[PDB]
């Protein structure tokens, strides 16, 4: 059964909540598990079987099972969404096997020990997560040291087997990657992109010309940051249980907040929240530009996920 669900690994809209159940909660281990055996990452990269299961359930212990959005669900839902991004065939062998290793094992750890509450509200109670890393990119820079560090623990260096120079450029590409996901970064991110597709070049075989780590790197960057920005892209029963986690983590933020006589953060109030109005707002100035900018550079692989997320804000703007 949950192999039967595990085998729409390759499609968007895999039921990631069904997998959590029938995993025994353990999404992020199985999916990432079905994909590496399906890109041939342990042949590819000699991970011995036991370290990757090892690695993977430690990193999945290390997501908060009392936070609601971002947890290990969130976790396999992002590796999932970017093993699908990744097929697309505008970008058919254009990256390495070991640049297809950085940007899955980017989407695992990306949001690990996420505590379920912002940059701005650790920044704001004087956290020590704040005076860790200095008000800049505080929890991307924690789950990139925590994802890191649990590959040093007992049988999980999945990376055992890399030269020293593939070793190297993962863990920056892998950096360059999470640091991206922070959503501060979203509008110089999305202008990068935007220049991108108005000079983008594509090869005899159409698919998309990248000459240089710099173009390479944004490419995997705004792919997983997409990914991270896909729940109102996928079927509506999966994208409303996504607005119910969000909207729950957040206004228990907005509670602390209140409680600490700050200002509760956008969307935080539950005494003064709409919903819906927020979604459409969030569709329109983040979410759908940033995925018509990702159709563009990959036309036309990705009109069917646009015309969903179309369709799922005009559903929503409908209830209201
Ligand atoms: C403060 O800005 C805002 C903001 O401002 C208020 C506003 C902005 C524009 C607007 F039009 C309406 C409201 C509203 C926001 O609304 C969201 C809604 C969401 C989700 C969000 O998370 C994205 C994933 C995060 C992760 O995986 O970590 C976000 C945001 O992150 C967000 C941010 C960004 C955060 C910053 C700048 C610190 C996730 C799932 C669904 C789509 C179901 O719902
Ligand atoms: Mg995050
Ligand atoms: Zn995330």
């Amino acid at each position: 059964v949950l192999a039967k669900e595990l085998e729409d690994v390759n499609k968007w809209g895999l039921h990631v909540f069904r997998i959590a159940e029938l995993s025994g909660n353990r999404p992020l281990t199985v999916i990432m598990h079905t994909i590496f055996q399906e890109r041939d990452l342990l042949k590819t990269f000699k991970i011995p079987v036991d370290t990757l299961i090892t690695y993977l359930m430690t990193l999945e212990d290390h997501y908060h099972a009392d936070v609601a959005y971002h947890n290990n669900i969130h976790a396999a839902d992002v590796v999932q969404s970017t093993h699908v991004l990744l097929s697309t065939p505008a970008l058919e062998a254009v990256f390495t096997d070991l640049e297809i290793l950085a940007a899955i094992f980017a989407s695992a750890i990306h949001d690990v020990d996420h505590p379920g509450v912002s940059n701005q509200f650790l920044i704001n109670t004087n956290s020590e997560l704040a005076l860790m890393y200095n008000d800049s990119s505080v929890l991307e820079n924690h789950h990139l040291a925590v994802g890191f560090k649990l590959l040093q623990e007992e049988n999980c260096d999945i990376f055992q087997n890399l030269t020293k120079k593939q070793r190297q450029s993962l863990r920056k590409m892998v950096i360059d990657i999470v640091l991206a996901t922070d959503m501060s970064k979203h509008m110089n991110l999305l202008a990068d992109l935007k220049t991108m597709v108005e000079t983008k070049k594509v090869t005899s075989s159409g698919v998309l010309l990248l000459d240089n780590y710099s173009d390479r790197i944004q490419v995997l960057q705004n792919m997983v940051h997409c990914a991270d920005l896909s729940n109102p892209t996928k079927p509506l029963q999966l994208y409303r249980q996504w607005t119910d986690r969000i909207m729950e983590e957040f206004f228990r933020q907005g509670d602390r907040e209140r409680e600490r006589g700050m200002e509760i953060s956008p969307m935080c109030d539950k005494h003064n929240a709409s919903v819906e109005k927020s979604q459409v707002g969030f569709i329109d100035y983040i979410v759908h530009p940033l995925w018509e900018t990702w159709a563009d550079l990959v036309h036309p692989d990705a009109q069917d996920i646009l015309d969903t997320l179309e369709d799922n804000r005009e559903w929503y703007q409908s209830t209201i």
